[PDB]
């Protein structure tokens, strides 16, 4: 069976415990946690490529008030579909099964400056999801995973100090 499991879930948790936040720039910032997965159940034999992308999770926006995440208006226009292609792409299901697939250099932004960045609307939830795409498949094969412990809001600014403190002691 396939498997897609989330590492360092413990840490994703104290982060959406206190409700997360990943900083969005002009020039695109990294994620702290790295999105990383643990993959079994590939065909080690077979070529795949794996894809990053973020699903807006409201039909809303958020707003930080007297310490509190609370609906916040109605939201923007959906971000441009963008996907991340990760730079080990396209290689062998043994590639991807040795050890943990890290998605750590890719950047989200706030404005559409090229350089393979994710546009996200600041005070939107998203939530990371991973596709497992075949190659060479006539079929053109893709399978998908959402991770609900990795939901963030994007913020040009962090506005709960114990995130921004969190961001500080475990990176
Ligand atoms: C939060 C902590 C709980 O034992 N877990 C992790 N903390 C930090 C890193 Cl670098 C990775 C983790 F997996």
């Amino acid at each position: 069976e396939l498997r897609v499991g989330l590492e360092e879930s413990e840490l994703w948790l104290r982060f959406k415990e206190l409700t997360n936040e990943m900083i969005v720039t002009k020039n695109g910032r990294r994620m702290f946690p790295v999105l990383k997965v643990n993959v079994s159940g590939l065909d080690p034999n077979a070529m795949y490529s794996f894809l990053l992308d973020f699903v807006a999770a409201d039909n809303h926006r958020w707003k930080y008030v007297n310490g509190e995440w609370v609906p916040g208006g109605k939201p923007e226009p959906q971000a441009p579909s963008c996907v991340y292609i990760h730079p080990d792409s396209p290689n062998f299901g043994a590639h991807w099964m040795k050890a943990p697939v890290s998605f750590s250099k890719v950047k989200l932004t706030n404005k559409l400056n090229g350089g393979g960045q994710i546009m996200l609307n600041s005070l939107h939830k998203y939530e990371p999801r991973i596709h497992i795409v075949r190659v060479g498949d006539p079929q053109r094969m893709i399978t998908s995973h959402c991770f609900p412990e990795t939901q963030f809001i994007a913020v040009t600014a962090y506005q709960n100090e114990e995130i921004t403190a969190l961001k500080i002691k475990y990176n």
